[PDB]
């Protein structure tokens, strides 16, 4: 599909699609850059993340609208279209999890790197878990949990509490606890702990993370305001 | 593609896609409802219009970003991607113009109806004209002009000056004069005339057009504030 194009061209074009708000294309350019076989740099990791976040984020919004419209209070058309979109959402999720398993997630790699791709693995299993049901759902919840946890375990050892990759992970794992794992108990603990341990060792905050991590701190709190 | 589905189902689903903001799908459902062969009702005409407006509106925004990025002040990747998107934009435009020619535009029909589909024909030739160049562009400009004019000619005879279909037409034809036909002379005339002839016979304003047509009056003025 993209295999005739040089890796550098695919990356340039991925950057152009972010500016033009073409995230179906951006993701496609980044799927192709991953498949050139080389390890992604820090900037490239984000580019991949943003592309697929928007694609899958738009589908989830659509699914939630349509799923909300299945009232069943007091014809087939609503379910059919919800399923069409649901099926589409899953394909995109399965697509990212493929690239993560077959190319990006490796045992031997940087701490920043390994956590970033594991957080992502938990995110995309989380998105699948929202749409899944029955016996099939339990499996998907535990793969999400498992990937988030290994990511947490590493970040506590290898990263300071003001690190955006660590903070954004904790944010998303709390969201998993509340919306997916039905434990506002655990969700609140992890959120406040993350917020407080960050404020406790705020001296570790650095010039390069200042913007990214103060934003995730706000998000972390907005959630606790919303829950408590 | 959609040919197994009942017309009523396609319409229901088109309405569901507007709510879920899936205008690629909405347009596809409406392309299919048009191809059932039957004349579209007033509500259906809008549904079709909105679907394709958003699809083609998103592509134009992308094209204008990418085309703006061709600086050429003082590699091939920007042009290639602009062309990819340009080619895509044109296919969607050619697609609507097909449905208009082969199904919707008829000699024998309602005044409201005939004008609505001609306005649309001028709109989609306008979108093509923005991306086109050279000898090829002149043709596209004159087809836009020709369709807008026949639409104008009919609306002056058959519709009051407060009518939203008449007002929105005039709005778009002025926009054609300014951005496409390079005549801020004519664009300003038609705009103020539309605004003033509406205010002159404001007694004709009716309960059903009040919202739609006061909005187009604002748009008409915002444009004149912007031009003069
Ligand atoms: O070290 P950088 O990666 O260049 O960080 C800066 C950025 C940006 C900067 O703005 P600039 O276009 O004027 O250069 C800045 C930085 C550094 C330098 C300037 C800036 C300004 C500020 C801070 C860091 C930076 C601290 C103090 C002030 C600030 C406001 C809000 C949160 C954190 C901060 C852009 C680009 C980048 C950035 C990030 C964000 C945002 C905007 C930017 C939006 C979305 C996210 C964000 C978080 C919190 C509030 C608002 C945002
Ligand atoms: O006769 P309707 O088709 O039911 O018109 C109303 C509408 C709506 C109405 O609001 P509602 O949700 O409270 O029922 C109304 C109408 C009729 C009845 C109510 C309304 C209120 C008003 C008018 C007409 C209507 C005149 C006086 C007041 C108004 C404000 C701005 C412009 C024109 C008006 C919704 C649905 C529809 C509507 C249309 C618009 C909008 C919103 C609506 C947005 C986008 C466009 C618009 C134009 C100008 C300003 C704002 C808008
Ligand atoms: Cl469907
Ligand atoms: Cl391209």
């Amino acid at each position: 599909a993209m295999g005739s194009m040089e890796r550098a061209s695919l990356i340039q074009k991925a950057k152009l699609a972010e500016q033009a708000e073409r995230y179906e294309d951006m993701a496609a350019f980044m799927k192709g850059a991953v498949e050139k076989g080389e390890e992604l740099s820090c900037e490239e990791r984000n580019l991949l993340s943003v592309a697929y976040k928007n694609v899958v984020g738009g589908q989830r919004a659509a699914w939630r609208v349509l799923s909300s419209i299945e009232q069943k209070s007091n014809g087939p058309e609503v379910r059919e279209y919800r399923e069409k979109v649901e099926t589409e959402l899953q394909g995109v999720c399965d697509t990212v999890l493929g690239l993560l398993d077959s190319h990006l997630i490796k045992e031997a790699g940087d701490a920043e790197s390994r956590v970033f791709y594991l957080k992502m693995k938990g995110d995309y299993y989380r998105y699948l878990a929202e749409v899944a049901t029955g016996d099939d759902k339990k499996r998907i919840i535990d793969s999400a949990r498992s990937a988030y946890q290994e990511a947490m375990d590493i970040s506590k050892k290898e990263m300071p509490p003001t690190n955006p990759i660590r903070l954004g992970l904790a944010l998303n794992f709390s969201v998993f606890h509340y919306e997916i794992a039905n434990s506002p108990e655990e969700a609140i603990s992890l959120a406040k702990t993350t917020f407080d341990e960050a404020m406790a060792d705020l001296h570790t905050l650095s010039e390069d993370s200042y913007k990214d991590s103060t934003l995730i701190m706000q998000l972390l709190r907005d959630n606790l305001t919303l829950w408590t």
